[PDB]
């Protein structure tokens, strides 16, 4: 325990604040999801609500340290409030995202952190054909609100969605779900935008 | 990073807080809407529900850098709790405003201020005759709640409503949407509070 | 921008907090309605929900200024939480208020103060006979929750609620609407409780 | 305002908080309730749904003063933050209580303190027969969640709950509300637990 | 009063807070479940409503002291954000737990810790012939969220859930209710996660 004091009042108590990824300091996030359920479906105002959790992985420099000088801690678990986290936002929301877990982020030594926060989303989904053979096809995509991709990119460790933790008593079954880079543009601004696309394949269950 | 720390640090730590806009400082905010979605319709209450994101812009000369001083940074992301914000408030709205996205702005080296909050809003609008052809046309107010015209103005880069995220599997689909500046005036106040009229003609698809 | 942060940092920073009116210091404040909406009905649990701002008025010494000191400044915005606002609670609500507006006051150099909510409330009433000629009259009581009639007095600027912002196409008109000073007691307290009874009439249009 | 600023500043700044009681310095609390409201019944859950306001009465020695010392101050108001409030929980709730008034409480020169705070409660209750003459009668136990019958004790006034507020177009009259002392025992632990059981009968009228 | 305060400050002033269990300085957390109500099914969504205490147990040597030193102190209250808590979360939840209860905690000088808070869970549950005699069986894990088995372990004092505080008139009654410890295993991470699985089976009464 001591060691670990010592090691969080160096990291956190002294040092200034990290102001986030710049253009000369730029920054890439890995992003997984793993659903979870579909929970419900609106037909009449096309929302679609799905639980899951998505593991965000980062490094930085300013949150390395050597394992000698505090006791061989290669690791920690800290308060997300402590560190810097991404603003990784779902673009077709249409409700306030619920926090379903802690938030708690694991830093290691290296300056690597991995956040793994659960979710659950309301988005924008036509759910008519979900009760047929064919199903329906619905997407997300999640990414930073205010950083371009010139301080922000993002990427996947792979395209495919874990689904090894769906509930299988669902309403629903998974046909397919995939979660893809994308580069996009915004009236706003002239620099490109990044996100991860996650298409979601589903019919009801017979 | 080092000198963004030195920047931020100098900007808001090292100075005091920007009271807001006066008569003597009056102040000039620029907003734009993207319409995402009308989400749903209650011809029970008539309230109607949009999704969209607002494109707010102003100046401060407080906000000011030289970025020869700072390492050439021009501009820099930044926590929306830390700068002064405008107040700007639905007038016919039926619940608080939902925030769908980080409360997180631009800021440039010449004070200028760039902060886009999406937002779900309820708001009051008749529905009736929305599965028709004509269709209902529906209207809401943008303006500060506290501020008149001699202390924040509004302005428009255009009058018409940015559709190119609107849902293409929405229940309904826009026949117009514009975006236009008003004067009013209120029982409380004799001086001219300004908005821009949010006007959105949709029927069912 | 600097003499208004001095005035700020001289009214707020500098002295000691207000600890609020009593006995000896009392205080009046004048509470005026604008009804926007009466938005729903509920006849399963007789509750309804009314969209309205609630105009407050009052006047503090320890806010008063010389503007020949400040730059001639006459008045300021600021934040609620920067002053003592006075705690006007509805006695018959039955879901906690929903904030609508910023809580942003205005404060003039006599000490005075003006400080406008929007607010949405469910309260209770029964509106059985709504959907008639003869509609449904219902009534709520807006005072102070723990001082008296010897700490915080209430009076009206009048007794007509203001309707010239209620929504046109509501599925409720309003037939009256007005808004009384009344002495009430509690079993809690010796002492009088004064509140300001907002009286609605209505039907469905 | 000078002598009641110095007050409140010999109360709270001046001393390190009150730990709450201990089996050494136990600590008994006056519970009473006003019943404003039976708003809502659901006969497929289970849950009914309560507003009304609570009168807790307690008094710490830590809160003494002479009123000699102080401009003859008796009394006075100051928010329930600034001082130890008991943990008065309803046993039998099915969601978070929704607070329906401000947190104030009324500190007197002999240590003692009046707190009344308005809540919406939903608890478990079977309203089977509710549209009958003979109706239903439904419970529920208040008391503190962690301290014991050697660190809070409880009593009550009278044992005829307060209906002189009660809600006269409710959807359910009162036929009568009881609210008596009760000991109690739990899993946790070995020593008895205190609570007031607030029993109401009513119907449909 | 003046030996607790004495007690918190060299407990809490002095001393950094303690940061969480490590792999060289394990911690197991003892979990207990006393179910009140199954309140609601939906059919519909597959989601289920329970209403329940968790009693928690753990031991630091942080929160030891000698008794001697402090008035023969051997426990005390005090607020759970004061201290350490685990991060104990349901797996299979489709909403945000709602807290029922006060967050405090029972610090004993041995340095054992006893924390219960009331909780409202929706959770993921086929209800689909709850109706019948069989009933229907559902289960949800309860385990750390961040913390491996080398970090935080569990266990359970009895199989059995406590079901003497359960809603005798609730609409759904218990076939049986078991609190069962288990091992993990999940994508992200190659070490073992602990867990205790609450199995509850239920029909309708
Ligand atoms: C760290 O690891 C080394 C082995 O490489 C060992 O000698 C030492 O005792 C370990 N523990 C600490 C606290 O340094
Ligand atoms: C800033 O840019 C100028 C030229 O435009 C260059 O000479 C200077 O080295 C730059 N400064 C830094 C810190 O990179
Ligand atoms: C301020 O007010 C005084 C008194 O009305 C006036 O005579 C003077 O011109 C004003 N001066 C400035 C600097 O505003
Ligand atoms: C307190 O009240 C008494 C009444 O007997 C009065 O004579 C005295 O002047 C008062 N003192 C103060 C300080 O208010
Ligand atoms: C603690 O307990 C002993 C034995 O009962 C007693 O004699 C002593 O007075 C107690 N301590 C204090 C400070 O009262
Ligand atoms: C800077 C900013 O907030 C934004 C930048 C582009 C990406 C999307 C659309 C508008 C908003 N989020
Ligand atoms: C000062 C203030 O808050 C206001 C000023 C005028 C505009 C609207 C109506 C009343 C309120 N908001
Ligand atoms: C002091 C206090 O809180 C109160 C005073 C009287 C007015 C109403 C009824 C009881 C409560 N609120
Ligand atoms: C210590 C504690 O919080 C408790 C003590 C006994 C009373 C009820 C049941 C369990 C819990 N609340
Ligand atoms: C690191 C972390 O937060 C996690 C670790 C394993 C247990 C579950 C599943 C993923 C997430 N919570």
């Amino acid at each position: 325990q001591a060691n670990l004091m010592r090691l969080k009042s160096d990291l956190f108590n002294r040092s200034p604040m990290y102001p986030g990824p710049t253009k000369d300091d730029p920054l890439t996030v890995t992003l997984g999801f793993t659903l979870q359920d579909i929970v419900k479906v609106d037909s009449s105002t096309n929302e679609v609500d799905l639980v899951y959790y998505e593991q965000q992985r980062w490094k930085l420099n300013s949150l390395m340290w050597d394992p000698n000088e505090y006791g061989n801690i290669t690791d920690f678990r800290t308060s997300a409030a402590d560190i810097w986290t991404p603003d990784i936002t779902a673009y077709s929301s249409t409700r306030p995202v619920q926090v379903l877990s802690p938030q708690i982020a694991v830093v290691t030594h290296d300056g690597s952190v991995m956040f793994i926060p659960a979710q659950r989303l309301s988005f924008m989904c036509d759910p008519t054909g979900v009760d047929s053979e064919e199903g329906v096809t619905c997407a997300v995509k999640f990414g930073s609100w205010v950083y371009s991709g010139f301080e922000i990119d993002l990427k996947t460790d792979t395209d495919q969605v874990d689904l090894s933790s769906y509930y299988a008593s669902s309403k629903y079954e998974i046909l397919s779900a995939t979660q893809t880079r994308q580069v996009q543009h915004y009236s706003c601004c002239p620099e490109p935008y990044i996100d991860v696309n996650l298409v979601v394949k589903f019919r009801e269950r017979r």
